């Protein structure tokens, strides 16, 4: 470790790496610190799905997740225990245990927001759906030209699937992917329109997808190395950042420090630029820790100086969830072009179709995988391969349905396993609503209380606002409920329900941008910096100012983009 | 193309074979199945992160994502309010990776395995206890001295390879109140110490623990640090077969498919070694034209290797959680002058420095006046950062049973936030298995696995008479025990686990003197009967009926296999 | 379940069990409140709460 | 088989049933109210020494069903409260309400 660097990035997310990879390649010399771990393999940042393993046992996936999501705040517990022997220690009163934060209110949270301190931050586990917003979605890029916000967003969208490699066809030879896409078209007619969800994904096999994650858009390995000779670059894992120092004129940061972990020691760190990517509870808690916005519970009577708006507005979507088992019509009109003579077991059991017929419903391809089954897996009863990869459809957010959808298979914390009912069958419905941006909602820190890593206990004043968030959280609902019963009935054990608060891990709004800090309400400019500071920049979802539905990650490096070109043009990389 | 060595498996125990013979200057190739999953160490326990260390809890989470379950039987459960509109099942077919040979009632349900180079090391709790002379297999048959010293050298040697030791943990308040309430309580009837654990402290709040990376680092050489070693890893390749010589006197190659370019390739070597697991290794001997494939058939014996996969062992597993007494709580603060009430201005907790009449040293009574002094608002005088009790009585003939009185992750471990951590301990008591010829691990011939291997199948009970009946009483032991300590934790209350998630299983590949009088597929250099160049190694090799935590003890026949290899093997000029 | 149905719990405490699983649109409560039958005078962990 | 022990417990005279002045239950009468544990020594120690003795007991006729695993049932489920209108000979001495002909 130099003392000394071009940029710093706190936080090695797929947003941090956004910045390193359009910082180390235009030749800056980087420093990235992260406060946890190398943990996926030699592809650092790598997403943990990828392995051989686990795309043969995706269920065993979510215990992956739940194990490297950390709760952000949990209420002191008053759950009654009284089948104590009357020999064992037995409690007075519900005093604070277990890492318990008793700043918060139990029904004013958001119970489900965790974070992940591990290199690559939350892109080692998450989904990869990666959806633009529509306008109504969208912060303002640009001032009273309409047209010229829209071309700003495409062309930024445009590189940040690039640098995700986000595509909408990997799924496209599924037949349950197929089944349910098609089925949903024809329901809603010319209502509404159905597409494979865009994902940060590219297929390798039939059977194998390398899943995109922080890794994809940077690989995370010290430079200058053979491959990039020029490029200057390092990571620091184990090292938690703790504060950015400014100067008294509130003008410039001055250095960042940070605690070396497995050491213990504790250095300053100087660079021409600093970057905070460390999520958006963690870029609240290190500008909070660092004399931005206010320490302690929330007092009118006296706001901050620095930051007002910091932590306020804060947005968490509504979710809703619920399986179901595929409908018989469905299963039999997979098998719709199939001639059928005899019982299954018998010499005589023959199932043929016959190639490129007119009066077939599905592509020749559809129909040999359904024949190769039913007359290789005769104990089977169903007509669905085995091996067919998993449906991924989606109905984008619109006016008339201002919520996201995700119709599909995968691993998430909350996700559902069981064993009686065919895998085959079963499809998650996950809808997201918007959520309004409310100064009221809070995301504040202790001037007492501490976390695991010695730092301001974050705490949640949330509840989502009684309006429009609120009946188009239940008109969202009621829409899933609607919509899937076109597929199938409800798995029982997972019937239609909202998810606990922040489950969903979509909080933004925490560190929110606009044009105006006053009018605006807001942290930083359309550049990504903090106003007021000439080389402070936040990146991530803390940034969306807006109500949004949609999955906020492609959006969030779209902006850090954006941040990376003016850094480009205002600060002179080091000569090499 | 060709090696001196080639290995199946890079768990701990093929780890050993790596340390030993590429420290002998032998080229080696090792390949796994699995891939590379803890980091820039490879191999090494993924509960050595900050993160893991300070949510501990969340590490039960990571062990549960990488258990595949061995053999699952059909699914009979009766699903009966889907909607009318649903597909609904007219028989309980074979689905989601069902076995339908396995009977389900003649099960090792919790049997599982992990693929992941380190292999289960990236995810133990690390207790590493030498087997008493009844538990261990016999290296030197009719002289119990030369046998003991056998023993006892192999076992020290495998101690500093996992760098096991029996200190790291005496500075706890919760350890030292547990095991010095047992002590008392056994009036000299029983010994508790600390569990021997194969780690080292690095801090007052982190542990490195020890894994397959702590034996051997698993880098390629060779390296700077190694410029005259030769090693290779080969992760994501699926090991398939040893081919036999017609003779059955030698094998001749090793059979892979890469699994990420899909292609299949044959491995030259002088030596074979399999240490991928008690049923790995025997899915691959199987593989491999030992033993019979197939539902047992007695009419036909199989040829060669008749024993491999009978005599099949797994300990009986008991568990409790219980909550720590009030009058163990109150003793912790004995040596303490406390006057006034938390909170207040004239509350003072104080003691005396070195007075000769305090229960308790200075380091401790320090701790519990600072914690009592600057956490007013807390009820308990134990320091929050207190390390984890990790307590034993060994297995003795009159308690046939290895004990362990501790706080660590596993799979089955619970997890509540109403009873605060510090007062809760586990209890897991772990019972010796007769091996019997019934209790059998056998392959399908017609069902494959998800890497398109033969099925594994269990047909087990425990035995009954002196298995079972120590099996209750070890039951009955662990609820007399710790109520010493205090009751027993609501929805952790004392039970038998599923059979097989204990993850002890022995005897697969069985150890001993002679193949046919002993029932036995290895003899004590772990070299398969009749084959010059194929060793076995794991805990499928131990024959006894053993409670005690096994890789130790299988470690300790690795070195000796080695032992017999550099004795017998030439390595190449390099 | 004859039996269950005659045993009317003597002293119940008040409710801090969290749902925070409600819709949106629900009624939601700022407090503990005292509700169905509850005696706020009980204290939860000094009880015989099986007593009917 | 079930298996129930049923412990004695020391009275205590801070172990009280007392009623509310302001809260009714509902049949309109002053709502009940528990001040109780279990006392700390010999009633304490002889309920878990009767755990223990269920759990060796129990074991000589056979293992735990699973779901039925040993447990303290919730305080009160067994019904058997006593002493909250005692008997003895002396209202005073022996710290009672009635005497050894049930009379107040
Ligand atoms: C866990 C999870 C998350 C998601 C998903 C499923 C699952 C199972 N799914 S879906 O199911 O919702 O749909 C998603 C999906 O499909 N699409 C999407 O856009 N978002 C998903 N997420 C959310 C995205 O993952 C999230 O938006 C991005 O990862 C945010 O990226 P970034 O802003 O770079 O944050 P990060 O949390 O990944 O990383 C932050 C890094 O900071 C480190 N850190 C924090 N504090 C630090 C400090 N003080 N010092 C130093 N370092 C310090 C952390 O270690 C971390 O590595
Ligand atoms: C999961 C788990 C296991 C334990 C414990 C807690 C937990 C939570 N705890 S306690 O709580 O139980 O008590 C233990 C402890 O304290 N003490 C102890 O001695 N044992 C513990 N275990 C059991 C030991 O871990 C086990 O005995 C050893 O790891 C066995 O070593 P080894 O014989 O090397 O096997 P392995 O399973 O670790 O590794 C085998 C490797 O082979 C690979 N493989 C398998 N098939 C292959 C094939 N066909 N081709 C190529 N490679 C192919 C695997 O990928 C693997 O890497
Ligand atoms: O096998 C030869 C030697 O190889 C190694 O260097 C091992 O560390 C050592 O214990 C062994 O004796
Ligand atoms: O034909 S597929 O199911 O093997
Ligand atoms: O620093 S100013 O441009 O907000
Ligand atoms: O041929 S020898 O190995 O018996
Ligand atoms: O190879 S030996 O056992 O003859």
């Amino acid at each position: 470790m130099d003392i000394k660097y071009d940029v710093v990035i706190v936080g090695s997310g797929p947003i941090g790496c956004t910045y390193a990879r359009e910082l180390v390649g235009a030749g800056y010399k980087v420093a990235m610190f992260d406060i946890g771990e190398i943990d996926s393999g030699l592809k650092i940042g790598a997403h943990k799905k990828n392995t051989v393993e686990y795309q043969k046992n995706i269920d065993k996936f979510v215990n992956v997740i739940q194990g490297q999501l950390m709760s952000v705040s949990v209420p002191v517990n008053t759950l009654v225990v009284d089948t104590l022997s009357p020999t064992s220690w037995q409690a007075s009163t519900f005093f604070v245990r277990n890492g318990s934060n008793p700043e918060q209110d139990p029904l004013r949270n958001l119970s489900g927001q965790a974070v992940t301190r591990v290199v690559g931050g939350m892109s080692t586990a998450w989904t990869c759906a990666t959806p633009r917003f529509d306008r109504e979605q969208r912060p303002l890029l640009v001032k009273d030209d309409a047209d010229a916000d829209d071309a700003e967003w495409d062309r930024l969208y445009t590189k940040a699937e690039s640098y995700f490699q986000t595509g909408t066809d990997q799924f496209k030879e599924s037949i349950r992917h197929n089944l349910v896409l098609n089925k949903l078209t024809e329901e809603y007619k010319g209502q509404r329109d159905f597409q494979q969800i865009p994902l940060a994904a590219t297929r390798r096999s039939p059977t194998f997808v390398e899943w995109s994650s922080a890794n994809t858009v940077f690989d995370l390995q010290n430079r200058p190395n053979t491959d990039a000779p020029e490029e200057r670059f390092n990571l620091f894992p184990a090292v938690a950042c703790e504060r950015v120092v400014r100067n008294a004129l509130n003008s410039e940061i001055e250095s960042l420090h940070i605690h070396d972990l497995i050491s213990g020691d504790r250095f300053e760190i100087k660079a021409d630029v600093y970057v905070l990517t460390a999520g958006a509870v963690h870029n609240t808690q290190l500008l909070v820790n660092s004399g931005f916005g206010q320490l302690g519970r929330p007092n009118p009577a006296n706001p901050p100086e620095l930051l007002p708006s910091l932590g306020s507005y804060i947005t968490e979507q509504s979710l809703v969830f619920c399986q179901t088992v595929m409908s018989t019509e469905l299963i039999d009109s997979v098998k719709s072009d199939m001639t059928i003579r005899g019982t299954p077991g018998e010499l005589t059991y023959s199932v043929t179709y016959t190639p490129g017929a007119s009066t077939n419903k599905h592509p020749d391809w559809w129909n040999e995988k359904v024949k190769n089954h039913m007359m290789q897996h005769q104990e089977d009863p169903l007509p669905i391969p085995f091996e067919d990869p998993e449906p991924q459809v989606t109905t984008l957010f619109q006016p008339s349905h201002p919520w996201h959808t995700q119709i599909h298979r995968d691993a998430f914390s909350y996700g559902a396993v069981q064993q009686s009912i065919d895998s085959r069958l079963i499809v998650d419905w996950r809808f997201f609503g918007r959520t309004e941006p409310k100064e009221e909602n809070k995301l504040w820190f202790s001037d007492k209380i501490t976390d695991a890593y010695n730092m301001p206990q974050p705490t949640f004043d949330f509840r989502f606002p009684a309006g429009r968030t609120s009946k188009e959280a239940e008109d969202m609902m009621t829409d899933m409920c609607v919509m899937s019963a076109k597929i199938g009935g409800f798995l029982p054990g997972s019937l239609p329900q909202f998810m606990e608060p922040g489950l969903v891990l979509h909080l933004g709004g925490t560190h929110r941008m606009g044009f105006d800090e006053k009018e605006d309400n807001c942290c930083v400019n359309t550049d990504s910096r903090v106003f007021g500071f000439k080389n402070l920049f936040l990146g991530g979802c803390g940034n969306i100012p807006t109500a949004y539905g949609a999955n906020p990650t492609l959006t969030a490096m779209s902006l850090a983009i954006k941040s990376c070109e003016y850094i480009k043009q205002n600060f002179t990389p080091s000569p090499f």
